[PDB]
């Protein structure tokens, strides 16, 4: 019942793998883990196998590894990420120490697609409709993704889109630091530390994609924090007294108040030549205030997607249960939580 396992040593990493997985090879590395692409003998399927480094080596690592447990078993929609397996070669609890997750495998990301492809608006309606019914899922279940940004939305050849988080990293201070597109896509008062966030910061997110897809261009390709701020604001304008109030960071409110008044810019002579509904879609996106952004839910309704919109078939997630991210327990509370998730998963059908 049990699988029989097998070992193998890759760029420094051992693996310890069910038999039916097989050519593993790398794929990424960081602080948090490895992956590798495997080929699947059970069910013909091109895999991700992703092994956690150390899963239980602190508090915030088991929490992390739990977490990240408890979100791909919930993901059940075509355009999320999904777990196809997850196993430990640990015999029991006492052995319990390495954590290991399959998914479906897939190569081309959106940056692979935006740099080589010449995008249609009919490519940008499909591939941005997939990220808003993928996002209305994710968001339905009250988890907020936080770091959407190309790299972490694979795409296959049908131009078929799915929402995942590839983060092997840290999001150090240094990770966020410069001309890096690790920031690029980032709500701004998340950004900047502004006030508690919320899921609006994922539509901001999408904005900032969806403007990508269209120009082939990063859209705020800010050289460090305050630079990408000054882009941001000479296309949206600075903030109004109403959202200044907001902003709950009293030096953060101070120093966005030194700055000039600057209105927000048309974007149609912005996004010059494109269609007035994705132009429309984008000036609802693309909001200061959070508040005021559009929705997910709402933006599968908007013109733009008229061709693909079909209010049957934009499925919301089963409740999940996250009362535990408000619970500290000990390291090995989270370790004996996580193995009970592992040791209940049922693969899909
Ligand atoms: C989209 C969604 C549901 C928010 C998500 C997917 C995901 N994990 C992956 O996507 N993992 C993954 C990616 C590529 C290959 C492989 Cl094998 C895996 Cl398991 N997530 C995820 C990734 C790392 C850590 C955590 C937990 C945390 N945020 O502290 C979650 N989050």
């Amino acid at each position: 019942e049990r699988p029989t396992f097998y070992r193998q040593e890759l760029n420094k990493t051992i693996w310890e793998v069910p038999e039916r997985y097989q050519n593993l090879s790398p794929v990424g590395s960081g602080a948090y883990g490895s992956v590798c692409a495997a080929f699947d003998t059970k069910t013909g399927l091109r895999v991700a196998v992703k092994k956690l480094s150390r899963p239980f080596q602190s508090i915030i690592h088991a929490k992390r590894t739990y977490r990240e447990l408890r979100l791909l078993k919930h993901m059940k929609h075509e355009n999320v990420i999904g777990l196809l397996d997850v196993f430990t070669p640990a015999r029991s609890l006492e052995e319990f120490n390495d954590v290991y997750l399959v998914t479906h495998l897939m190569g081309a990301d959106l940056n692979n697609i935006v740099k080589c492809q010449k995008l249609t608006d009919d490519h940008v309606q499909f591939l941005i409709y997939q990220i808003l019914r993928g996002l209305k899922y994710i968001h339905s279940a009250d988890i907020i993704h936080r770091d959407l940004k190309p790299s972490n939305l694979a795409v296959n050849e049908d131009c078929e889109l799915k929402i995942l988080d590839f983060g092997l990293a840290r999001h150090t201070d240094d990770e966020m630091t410069g001309y890096v597109a690790t920031r690029w896509y980032r709500a701004p008062e998340i950004m900047l530390n502004w006030m508690h966030y919320n899921q609006t910061v994922d539509i901001w997110s999408v904005g900032c994609i969806m403007a990508e897809l269209l120009t082939g261009r990063t859209l705020f390709p800010g050289t460090d924090h305050i630079d990408q701020l000054k882009l941001i604001l000479r296309l949206v304008g600075t903030p109004g007294a109403e959202l200044l109030k907001k902003i709950s960071s009293e030096s953060a409110r101070n120093y966005i108040q030194s700055l000039t008044q600057m209105p927000k810019m048309n974007f149609a002579n912005v996004f010059i030549g494109a269609n007035p509904l994705a132009v429309d879609l984008l000036e609802k996106m693309l909001v200061l205030d959070s508040d005021k952004r559009i929705t997910a839910a709402q933006a599968l309704a908007h013109a733009y997607f008229a061709q693909y919109h079909d209010p049957d078939d934009e499925p919301v997630a089963d409740p999940y249960d996250q009362s535990f991210e408000s619970r500290d327990l000990l390291i090995d509370e989270w370790k004996s939580l996580t193995y009970d998730e592992v040791i209940s998963f049922v693969p899909p059908p």
